[PDB]
């Protein structure tokens, strides 16, 4: 069915509409790289007037590094395409412009989240961890963080796009506590990260994956959700790696196909735990859609008031 396809496959057909998008690079300033990767990087920036009238903006922006090829630049533009036609949500790290003209870089300017990677930020935290003192982490916030993303990724599964590498590193945090789905992509160094281990010519990142896709190879939606509970297993453990200390072979994966899951992280509650084994259900259609889960985080975070 081509209404279940991705808009992720064929993104060519995809329009760039400049005279809305384009941001003139002379009201750019770019500052110092914020992450790097093989053949991308995201650079910190400072737009003037990007968002509103007059105003000066802290941003980030997505550009290719030495390395890359036009193949690369290609896929930064299909991702610039993809970001625009999915539209704006609150828990999906916001487009704001790019700059496409000839003579410079391609470059996706994005709304900036100051406080990084999700996984990062909750290991700093867990000095400063109370389950119910100010600027201290709660279980409320584990669980708003939670159903936030479920809402990011609900909205983004209603735009017919898949995620494929979700995971606590490709959330991002910024002010008031608002999480944002992302994916570095690129500006990822793949080969230098643990997380993504070699399989083939290919770096996969084994530990999020559900077993069809590391056996048949298949994404889809649903696959999401058994890589968002790995995710649920990351926020309820503070940023902790998952299967820590297991060696990621072929006997993992036999064993995760046999119904070895993890063992509840630290600071879950026992519902929070079900979610993760209901979010690792064998059968993808037994899962939860994420649908159910926004439901249902929803239920959890207002008892847990
Ligand atoms: C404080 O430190 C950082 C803050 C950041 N704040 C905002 C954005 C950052 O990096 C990006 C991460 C991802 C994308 N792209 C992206 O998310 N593309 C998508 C997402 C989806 C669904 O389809 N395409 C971009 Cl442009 C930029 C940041 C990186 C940081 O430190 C490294």
């Amino acid at each position: 069915d081509p209404d279940e396809l991705p808009l992720d496959e064929h993104c060519e057909r995809l329009p760039y509409d400049a005279s809305k998008w384009e941001f003139p690079r002379d009201r750019l300033k770019l500052g110092k790289p914020l992450g790097r990767g093989a053949f991308g990087q995201v650079i910190e920036a400072d737009a003037f007037g990007i968002d509103k009238t007059a105003t000066c903006r802290t941003v980030a922006v997505k550009m290719l590094k030495e390395g890359a090829t036009h193949s690369e630049h290609r896929a930064l533009m299909s991702e610039l395409k993809i970001l625009i036609h999915i539209g704006h949500h609150l828990n999906v790290v916001n487009l704001l412009g790019a700059c496409t003209k000839p003579g410079g870089p391609l470059m996706v300017i994005v709304e900036f989240c100051k406080f990084g990677n999700l996984s990062t930020y909750l290991r700093s935290k867990r000095n400063e961890f109370v389950p119910y003192y100010k600027d201290f982490l709660t279980l409320e916030h584990l669980i708003c963080y939670s159903f936030q993303v479920a809402k990011g990724m609900e909205f983004l599964a209603s735009r017919k796009c898949i995620h494929r590498d979700l995971a606590a590193r490709n959330i991002l945090l910024s002010e008031k506590n608002v999480v944002k789905i992302c994916d570095f992509g690129l500006a990822r160094d793949i080969y230098k990260d643990p997380d993504y281990v070699r399989k083939g010519d290919a770096r996969l990142p084994l530990k999020w994956m559900a077993p069809e896709t590391i056996f048949d190879r298949v994404y889809t939606i649903q696959s999401d959700v058994w890589s968002f509970g790995v995710l649920l297993w990351e926020i309820f453990s503070l940023g902790a790696s998952p299967y820590p200390g297991v060696k990621i072979d072929e006997e993992f994966c036999r064993r995760l196909k046999e119904g070895t899951r993890m063992r509840a992280p630290d600071y879950t509650t026992p519902e929070m735990y079900q979610t993760m084994l209901d979010c690792w259900h064998g059968e993808p259609s037994q899962r939860p859609t994420f649908s159910e889960l926004v439901e249902h985080l929803g239920n959890l975070l207002q008892a847990n008031a």
